[PDB]
């Protein structure tokens, strides 16, 4: 999977993606399409 954006710009937590990727990864996969 893709790396964290906030981690690249250091504008927020990197594990932020894991939050949704674990509590609902499909939510982002479908909403994005």
């Amino acid at each position: 999977q893709p790396l964290p954006d906030c981690c690249r710009q250091k504008t927020c937590s990197c594990r932020l993606y894991e939050l949704l990727h674990g509590a609902g990864n499909h939510a982002a996969g479908i909403l994005t399409l």
